[PDB]
């Protein structure tokens, strides 16, 4: 189903800086170096470029939700809204947001109110369930509880699916080269950090509910799972297992939906989620490094407006970029590229062997040096991949070939090409 190799030339692992660092500069005179990234995409949506479009929930058709005081917008619930009116506006929204018909960048839809699986609408999302029950109870006033539940569950899930599949399908009909997918899907729901037996595994019937979203995976042309690291992870040893299984679940549903090649691009932050606490180098490896080592197509680094608001914040990002983040980005991007070239003939991604569950794609500091060019050109890389570095890759990593290239080493084009 998917036929893209590396999303950008020489980039098995691509990075998108999704930060308003433009504000840091224009408002505060703080100049954050963003040259290490493949893509800079302002979440403030200042320009319309070839590499990323984002649709926030108020930008693509008529997305129904409840305000936090419970008032409906466009009907609150997909079964209480007009799909036909949504699709009309969606058609026009896509053409205005994405003027090039051959646009081939990320096309991220950000729908975070209700979830398509009835089971996942818990906590503050239980309003979608309560209101689903209310809607059938008003239409049929003399109806017992387990009967409004089952009718509510089917109406909701039926509607939620028509809306999400129809929007993705229309996006792809109009822009067939867009890497269309929803932010935050799949979710592994492995937030059980306080439990003795924490493995990071997606609980119980979570995977089973995700299998019921095969229709969603089929309609997707990239997957954008979130690997934001909750505040509670800070200073424990559970970050890597949490991330590992969230990335793995995105590959798992891709393979089961008959698209082993579906680009997976997790969303990450450089802070613990909801905080101004920068991720230690450590935690970068456990998140961006982890994603690359599973063969992620790249990562989207989302930086909240909360973190680029002030001069102080912006200046702490500038310095984090120089000391920690930027060298790390070049490190992981180059490790992935060099491995692809040395192991996979330049025609596949290196992916962990299962015998080496924690291996990462990084540069040996004995073979390479990453340094800032004086005055401040971009980071340079000096040195060379040693024969021992290459021997270590051969033991830790195998190949997942780009579509069209044959396993195991991606040396020859495949059969039906
Ligand atoms: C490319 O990117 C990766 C960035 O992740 C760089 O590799 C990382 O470098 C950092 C800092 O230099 C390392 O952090 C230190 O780790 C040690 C523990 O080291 C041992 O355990 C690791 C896994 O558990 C393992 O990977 C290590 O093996 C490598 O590292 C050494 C060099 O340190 C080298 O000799 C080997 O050949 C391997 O390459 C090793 O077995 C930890 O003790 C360190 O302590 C620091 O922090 C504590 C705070 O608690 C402080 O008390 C210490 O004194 C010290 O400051 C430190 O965290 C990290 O292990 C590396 N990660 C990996 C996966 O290699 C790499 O350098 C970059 N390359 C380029 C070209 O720049
Ligand atoms: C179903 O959708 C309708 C809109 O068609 C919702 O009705 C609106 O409700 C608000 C606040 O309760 C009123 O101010 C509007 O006048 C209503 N609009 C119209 C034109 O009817 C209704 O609340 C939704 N039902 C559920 C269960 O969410």
């Amino acid at each position: 189903r998917s036929f893209r190799g590396p999303l950008l030339p020489n980039r098995p692992f691509t990075t998108v800086w999704n930060a308003n660092t433009q504000w840091c500069l224009e408002r505060h005179g703080v100049d954050v170096d963003v040259s290490v990234f493949d893509v800079v995409a302002n979440p403030g949506q200042t320009f319309r470029g070839p590499d990323m479009t984002i649709f926030y929930s108020s930008q693509l058709g008529t997305y129904p939700y409840y305000t936090p005081t419970g008032e409906p917008v466009f009907g609150g619930l997909p079964q209480n809204a007009s799909l036909i009116a949504h699709l009309a506006r969606t058609f026009q929204d896509i053409l205005a947001a994405i003027p090039a018909p051959d646009f081939s960048g990320l096309a991220v839809i950000d729908w975070e109110a209700w979830r398509p699986r009835w089971a996942f609408n818990w906590d503050t999302k239980d309003i979608y369930r309560q209101r689903s029950r209310a809607l059938v109870q008003a239409q049929h006033p003399d109806w017992p509880a387990p009967q409004v539940e089952a009718v509510a569950q089917d109406q909701f899930q039926g509607a939620a699916r028509a809306w999400m599949a129809g929007t993705l399908q229309l996006g792809r009909a109009l822009r067939p080269r867009g890497l269309w997918g929803f932010y935050g899907f799949p979710d592994c729901y492995n937030y059980d950090f306080l439990s003795p037996n924490y493995t990071g595994q997606c609980p119980s019937g979570i995977r089973a509910q995700n299998d019921q979203l095969g229709w969603l995976w089929g309609q997707s042309r990239a997957l954008y799972p979130s690997i934001y690291m909750p505040a509670v992870l800070e200073g424990t040893g559970k970050s890597q297992m949490y991330v590992q299984h969230r990335v793995a679940e995105a590959f798992r549903v891709a393979v089961a939906a008959g698209d082993p090649n579906l680009p997976v691009l997790p969303y990450v932050q450089i802070f613990y989620d909801t905080t101004n606490h920068f991720l230690p180098l450590d935690e970068l490896e456990h998140s961006l490094g982890e994603s690359a080592a599973q063969g992620a197509a790249g990562v989207v680094l989302w930086v909240s407006w909360e973190n680029t608001r002030t001069k102080e914040s912006c200046q702490a990002i500038k310095e984090y970029m120089d000391t920690t983040l930027g060298p790390f980005i070049l490190n992981v991007t180059s490790g992935a590229l060099l491995c692809s070239q040395a192991l996979c003939s330049g025609h596949g991604r290196c992916v962990r062997r299962t015998s080496h569950p924690k291996a990462l794609l990084l540069l040996n500091p004995a073979s390479f040096s990453i340094q800032l060019t004086p005055g401040g050109g971009p980071l340079s890389l000096r040195g060379a991949l040693s024969l021992e570095d290459q021997a270590q890759m051969a033991v830790e990593f195998k190949c997942r070939c780009y579509p069209g290239w044959q396993a195991p080493w991606c040396e020859r084009k495949s059969m039906w090409t």
